[PDB]
């Protein structure tokens, strides 16, 4: 899984 | 799974 | 899954 | 599934 936040 | 946020 | 958020 | 928010 992976969360991103830019 | 993934969750992206710009 | 995924859910991008822009 | 995908969900995607512009």
């Amino acid at each position: 899984s992976s969360t991103n936040v830019g």
